[PDB]
């Protein structure tokens, strides 16, 4: 059911149309013409087949900033490589024993690149291996807005860990919160997850908590 796009053409002039029908791939660019009502067809292709000749402003403006757009994300992503976030990404996935052989000669080595990349490493669900102590210093730092929020997206045992490491009312109490607000977005998940992770990464900076490994 493509129907949506033929009401939003449908009552444009042929010259919008042609530029609308244009940055689509051609099959599809057919199917919304051959369902446009059948006065407007002909002249649409017309002005479809005309558009290099004519050439309208928006053209050029809108390729002006599609190129600032790509070259952009190209320089950000691409003029530095490497780092630490990709160390600790490759850490992750690769096999225990060969990760435990380059932890182990970094925390010889040179130790506050292995802290660097410990933290870099932690994700959400690593606060299962967190101790008790550690989890209930994380608490009292986090606010209950944005602990409701991560959970939301978060397995049982890793709830139970932070459950059993509050008071027996503040436990009951945050249950009922996770009950009854219901729709969240992914996204709202994913930086109360990120504010407390930092707040974990700033706890170990400060010598506070062990990240276990
Ligand atoms: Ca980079
Ligand atoms: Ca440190």
């Amino acid at each position: 059911d493509p129907v949506q796009l033929v009401n939003f053409l449908q009552s444009e002039h042929p010259q919008t149309i042609a530029v609308v029908l244009s940055y689509l791939d051609p099959p599809v660019a057919a199917q919304i013409l051959g369902a446009l009502p059948e006065e407007l067809q002909t002249e649409v292709l017309k002005r479809i087949a005309l558009l290099e000749r004519t050439s309208p402003e928006v053209v050029k403006e809108i390729e002006r900033n599609l190129e600032k757009k790509i070259s952009g994300f190209v320089s950000r992503t691409f003029s530095k490589v490497g780092g630490i976030d990709t160390a600790a990404e490759i850490m992750n996935n690769l096999d225990r024993t060969t990760e435990k052989k380059i932890m182990d000669k970094l925390v010889q080595e040179n130790p506050e690149l292995a802290d660097e990349i410990r933290r870099r490493m932690f994700v959400f669900e690593d606060i299962l291996k967190l101790d008790d102590r550690s989890i209930q210093l994380v608490l009292r730092e986090v606010d209950t807005r944005d602990l409701a929020l991560a959970l939301k997206g978060a397995s049982d045992e890793l709830k139970e860990k932070i459950f059993k490491n509050m008071s027996k009312r503040a436990a009951a109490l945050l249950k009922d919160e996770l009950e009854y607000m219901g729709p969240v977005r992914l996204k709202d998940v994913e930086e109360a997850q990120q504010k407390i992770i930092n707040i974990i990464r700033r706890l170990e900076e400060a010598g506070e908590i062990v990240i276990a490994r």
